[PDB]
């Protein structure tokens, strides 16, 4: 049988592909040409050696139904899967216009050329097949160069997407015309052609979308079963293609393209291991398909094609190559006016790169082989295959090689100075580390005899890339570029620790790089605003739907299931008895459906009774009664011509479905919630990342630039942008409560799980945890993380009493929570009201539970606070006039706790975690964060890292002595929160929130109660 033998041939193909790919890695030409040469050699051998001819012939000739039904789906799905879906979607308008219309025009022009130039005297359909074959490209070679050489990813994504779309459309057009050429059919009605177009073009993407959504849905509900995920993902593609193309007659390739794009986009629903495995697997399948196709082309072109090739054919091939290149260039130029004014916008040199990069690939050869096989013995098949192979060889020999030099000639090859400098710095750092380790290793007793001459040569890494106003302006530009670079660094740091998702980092870095190329330009809040600006369609849909949705626990699901049951007889009988108009089926159906209608009616009556006659007050109940009456009338008058019978079969058949829609509406609400959540999460991530980056860059810039004027101006710019962004973010919470709460909780759980994984890794590195149980714990962590993606899109906002239950200093003891609850008074305000003035006397605590408040006051401080923040916290502790004004921005609502009530609580709650201790720790962390930051800014720690580190610290009891001695061997950082302190030795006075210097071995204070000392310290991870 062929089953094992084809495996032998396929393995031989893999071996030849490996040889060609390896032995000529450093040569310019791609390995596919070598594969073609090997195939030609094998073909000529088989033509003269019957021994191997018998073996080869039985498998070399492949049926058209293995190429189209297997190879092409593999190639197309692999091409789609490896695509960066987000950038593709963001350029989709331009890429789709170009792909579709350019393909149509190019194929038409190529067909016209073929008809006019070639003496084959083909008809138009054959010429269209020819043009469709010649218009399919495969730039995988050029996209790699554009990816490696410089940050021109816009061009690479555009060209790859154009390749994908034109390949799909070329396959569709070829399928359409191949039928007219080789499987002629009777003249079709215009409506028939319209329906054919709808089936091929519209039904394909819809079928693919449906299957993709179902597949991702099921994937989201699989945990710790990587094998099942892989199997489902693989089976989905082939089932989609087969059902679409064979059974539904729908264009399979487009469905597969849509499935690939969707599955690639929804990467979060797939465990990362499965993601990488699938990527590699599909790449390998595409590689095998390419090698097989190329070798088959060589074999068959030598066997039976070149025998029917004349001198004029070579001239025709050369002319055709020139003509197709010129046609692609002309198409790009013709569409340039439109493309330039949408999406990225192609530059003059980008057009040349695209034109020259139009490499033809395996898809064209597969279609040519299909044509050749179908032709059988006509010259048309041989000529088609010869021309396609010639074009592919020419492109892979000329374009695929000269593209590298043309990149330089156009000036796109050079790597930018910033990347060169970064690479040089990294190389120098690596060399210094290598020198350190080399020096260290020579001390080992068990490595002293090492031949360092060899070691140095082996490990070394080489550089891969180897006061005047006119002066003040130069300084200003230099500082601007510096700050942009620092912002980029901060964004990357945030991402690497998981503070941000990949898309947010992409957007932020794109904006930062764009802002550099404009004079005196900085990242603008308005530019970022588009990220978190919710498209109005979905809010409009939610608002409209919520109106419509506005007797025990399951009396409605029962009727829903009843409709879900009886849809089947209604849909089936009235569209089956038309054919059948066996008997006992109708005998049962008649009375069974009649009694079904009766039971529904009686259940409606039961609920009318259990709820009273007011049941009919509801709007939808009126419709239910109406459909009940219609069914009653028709059935009863039947039980008492066709047109008085089809009033059931068509009309009532239609009406019975309608009342089911009242269950779909809630699900559509939940789906719109998911969409709005997906947008709002990205908006929040972008805004938060920008704010954090600005905060850090302010600290860094404080010391980076010496020029005081530039320092002041840049700090003003940064603060002005940050305040705008934070206010804009705050408004969103008011706009959509539930979705905001959902996103916030999601991110909180994500961060907690990330730190849990980090702790597990730390434990394993230390060895305290066994090398195996770590994987069990990490598995639990990973499944818990994946369960987040299924979290509800919206969560009802917690009531205020819960907000009091969760404040950091209250939460640890329900006796204190129930005490403070008994006295807290809820207050309300209007826009513009002032809660506290600067320098007024102390009244108590405010906990903000709704709305937004703006703070202003001398340290100069201007920022906004939102729900869950505590305000006035120092005024009950230090018994001092207020440090700032707080003004309401949007109908603020707050809990207030009076100074007397706090004094009583503090006097009455003095367990080990003293209430005063908790209150001072919450003040101390917020006051110390900036102090630690400004000292540690240059170093690696981020603000989140600084806060988490400080969290380990504690306040000193500071009652045994009014002098503190510091053990640097066990103490990491020392912060004086409040009080007056002085060094024991030098007696220098400290009377401010200050970071204690290292040299201070012993501190000293005074007994005066006018400023009670409060010292916060952080100890080493070890004891003491
Ligand atoms: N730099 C700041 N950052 C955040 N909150 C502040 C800042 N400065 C002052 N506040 C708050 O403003 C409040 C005004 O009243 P209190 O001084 O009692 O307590 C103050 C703090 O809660």
């Amino acid at each position: 049988a062929h089953a094992p033998k084809v495996i032998v041939f396929i393995s031989g193909s893999c071996l030849f592909g490996a040889i060609s790919r390896s032995l000529f890695k450093k040569l310019p030409i791609p390995y596919t040409v070598v594969l073609l040469i090997l195939g030609a050699i094998l073909g000529v051998v088989a033509s003269n050696v019957p021994l191997v001819e018998e073996h080869t012939r039985d498998v070399a000739h492949m049926d058209p139904h293995v190429l189209l039904q297997i190879f092409l789906p593999v190639l197309i799905f692999e091409s789609a899967f490896a695509m960066d879906v987000h950038t593709f979607m963001r350029s989709f308008s331009q890429v789709c216009i170009l792909a579709l219309f350019g393909l149509v025009v190019a194929s038409v022009l190529t067909a016209v050329l073929a008809m006019n130039l070639f003496n084959y005297n083909w008809n138009f359909s054959e010429a269209m097949m020819f043009g469709a074959i010649m218009s399919a490209t495969d730039p995988v070679a050029v996209v790699a160069l554009l990816k490696d050489l410089g940050a021109s990813k816009q061009l690479g994504t555009i060209i790859e997407g154009e390749s994908l779309l034109n390949d799909g459309c070329a396959i569709v057009i070829f399928n359409v015309f191949m039928k007219m050429v080789f499987f002629p059919q009777l003249t079709s009605t215009v409506g028939q052609n319209v329906l054919y177009f709808l089936q091929v073009a519209v039904a394909g993407p819809l079928w693919g979308y449906a299957v993709a959504k179902v597949t991702v849905f099921f994937l989201s509900h699989i945990f710790n079963d990587a094998l099942v995920e892989i199997t489902i993902t693989l089976a989905a593609t082939y089932l989609t293609y087969y059902i679409g193309d064979i059974w539904l007659e729908v264009s399979g390739v487009l469905a597969v393209v849509v499935l690939g794009l969707i599955v690639n986009a929804e990467k979060t629903s797939i465990s990362p291991e499965v993601e990488v495995f699938l990527h590699r697997f599909w790449e390998m399948l595409a590689y095998l398909a390419n090698t097989l196709i190329f070798m088959m082309v060589g074999v068959v072109v030598t066997q039976k094609a070149l025998v029917a090739v004349d001198k004029m054919d070579w001239f025709y091939l050369i002319i055709l190559y020139l003509a197709i290149t010129i046609i692609r260039g002309m198409v790009i130029s013709l569409f340039s006016p439109i493309l330039s004014r949408i999406g990225y916008g192609l530059t003059w040199r980008n057009a040349v790169i695209m034109t020259w990069g139009g490499l033809r690939g395996a898809v064209g050869l597969a279609l040519a082989l299909v044509v050749e096989n179908l032709a059988g013995n006509d010259v048309i098949g041989s000529k088609f295959l010869f021309h396609t192979a010639g074009i592919v060889v020419l492109t892979l020999v000329i374009n695929a090689t000269t593209i590298q030099t043309l990149l330089r000639i156009l000036g796109m090859s050079d790597i930018s100075i910033p990347k060169r400098l970064a690479m040089a710095g990294a190389v120098r750092r690596i060399h210094e580390g290598q020198n350190r380790t080399l020096n260290m290793l020579k001390s080992d007793r068990f490595l002293a005899d090492a031949d360092w001459d060899i070691a140095t040569a082996a490990c070394e890494i080489s550089d891969p890339y180897s006061p005047s106003p006119r002066e003040f302006a130069d300084m200003m530009e230099e500082a601007r570029l510096r700050m942009l670079k620092a912002e980029k660094i901060s964004y990357w740091k945030q991402f690497e620790h998981g503070m941000l998702a990949r898309e947010a980092l992409r957007l932020l870095v794109q904006h930062a790089e764009v802002a550099a190329d404009e004079k005196d330009q900085f990242i603008l809040v308005d530019d970022l605003k588009k990220s978190w600006q919710i498209k109005g369609i979905y809010p409009w849909l939610k608002r409209k739907l919520e109106d419509l949705i506005s007797h025990h626990m399951a009396f409605e699901v029962t009727i829903n299931i009843a409709i879900v049951l009886n849809i089947v007889p209604i849909i089936m009988e009235f569209v089956v008895q038309d054919k059948m108009a066996l008997q006992k089926i109708e005998d049962a159906l008649r009375i069974s459906n009649y009694v079904f209608f009766v039971i529904y009616a009686i259940e409606a009556i039961v609920k009318i009774l259990g709820l009273g006659r007011h049941y009919i007050v509801s709007h939808w109940n009126k419709f239910d009664a109406f459909i009940l009456v219609v069914a009653l009338v028709d059935i009863i008058i039947a039980e008492t011509s066709s047109i008085k019978v089809v009033k059931l079969f068509r009309l009532l058949r239609g009406l019975r479905m309608l009342r089911l829609t009242k269950a779909l509406i809630p699900k559509l609400i939940l789906v719109v919630n998911g969409k709005i959540n997906n947008q709002l999460s990205l908006g929040y991530d972008v805004g938060k990342g920008y704010i954090i980056g600005e905060e850090e860059v302010g600290k860094i810039i404080d010391r980076m630039v010496d020029n005081k004027k530039i320092l002041r101006e840049l700090k003003h710019i940064s603060e002005t942008g940050r305040l705008q962004v934070v206010k804009e973010l705050g408004l969103l919470q008011r706009e959509h409560p539930g979705i905001a709460v959902s996103v916030k909780t999601r991110q909180a759980i994500r961060t907690i799980l990330n730190h849990s994984r980090e702790t597990i890794h730390e434990l394993q590195g230390a060895g305290l945890l066994d090398e195996m149980e770590a994987h069990k714990l990490e598995l639990t962590v990973e499944i818990k993380m994946k369960r987040l993606m299924n979290a509800p899109s919206s969560i009802p906002p917690p009531p205020p009493e819960n907000l009091l239950k969760n404040v950091s200093w209250l939460a640890g003891d329900m006796k204190l929570i129930d005490f403070i609850k008994a006295r807290a008074s809820l207050l309300h305000f209007d826009y513009g009201e002032v809660i506290v003035r600067e320098g007024d006397e102390s009244d108590g605590l405010f906990l903000i539970v709704s709305g937004l408040v703006k703070l202003y006051g001398k340290s100069v401080f201007e920022d906004y606070l939102t729900v869950g923040n505590v305000i006035g916290e120092m005024g009950v502790l230090t018994k001092k006039p207020r440090n700032a004004t707080v003004t309401c921005e949007t109908t603020v609502q707050v809990y207030f706790i009076t100074a007397e009530d706090m004094n009583i609580a503090i006097d009455t709650f003095t367990l080990y975690p003293s209430l005063e201790y908790r209150l001072w720790r919450v003040v101390a962390i917020r006051i110390a964060t900036p102090l630690i930051m400004e000292q540690m800014a240059f170093q690696g720690w981020t603000q989140e890292k600084v806060k988490l580190h400080l969290e380990r610290g504690y306040l000193v009891d500071l009652a045994e002595s009014h002098f503190q001695f510091n053990i640097d061997a066990t103490l990491e950082d020392v912060i004086l929160i409040n009080g007056t302190a002085y060094n024991a030795h030098t007696r220098e006075e400290i009377r401010s929130p200050c970071l204690i210097s290292r040299t201070v071995h012993k501190l000293t204070f005074q007994y005066t109660a006018t400023e009670e000392p409060r010292l916060f310290v952080v100890r080493n991870a070890e004891y003491n």
